[PDB]
């Protein structure tokens, strides 16, 4: 923990954080940031500043349902509306952040939706996106449509069929851990520090 951060829906906007976090969970997972979001958390806060960075989890009516994993976009419309509404809300409350974000599994396909799907002026602020086992990683080729690959960062084990156009759940899925300790946050410090210094 702590795996529920509502940084954003709690942001102060005469305050703002320099970078905002928008981070969804895999299936089953528990509060709004599942078992990877708080280690990459812990790293942006000690890059950032606790004050300088607003972590927020995708909770709301994203309620990471295993079966929506076989839907078209590999996740519900609703968890969509969702996350998409945290972006506007970043947006909204603090024009000038540095966004970035993240999901895993499930929450790795409703990123990449929630991302296509954006206002481009808002995609255009997220200077990093995290995706660990990626269910859409075959499908799309690697990518986060209409967002580009150097912003992009997947985490794919060997093994791990859900990046091989499979839903099955095998142990290298479950062995992101050391990812979201180490080279995903540090990716996206790289990727706001490239445009923020």
């Amino acid at each position: 923990g702590r795996t529920t951060r509502d940084d954003l829906i709690n942001g102060n906007s005469a305050s703002c954080a320099d970078v905002i976090f928008i981070y969804a969970r895999g299936s089953t997972e528990t509060g709004n940031l599942g078992t990877l979001g708080p280690s990459i958390a812990s790293n942006l806060e000690s890059a950032f500043g606790k004050d300088g960075v607003w972590i927020q989890g995708v909770g709301g009516a994203y309620r990471a349902t295993l079966g929506d994993n076989a839907l078209p976009r590999g996740t519900s419309s609703a968890a969509i509306r969702e996350m998409l509404g945290l972006f506007q809300q970043a947006n909204t409350k603090c024009p000038d952040a540095t966004l970035i974000a993240g999901g895993y599994s499930q929450g790795a396909a409703l990123a990449a939706a929630s991302i296509e799907d954006l206002d481009s002026a808002i995609r255009d602020k997220i200077a990093g996106t995290v995706l660990f086992g990626y269910t859409k990683n075959l499908q799309n080729r690697g990518r986060i449509p209409n967002y580009p690959a150097d912003r992009t960062k997947v985490f794919c084990n060997t093994g791990d069929l859900v990046c091989t156009g499979s839903l099955i759940v095998a142990a290298p899925h479950l062995a992101y851990g050391p990812d979201a300790r180490g080279p995903a946050p540090e990716f996206l410090i790289e990727k706001v520090r490239a445009v923020r210094g």
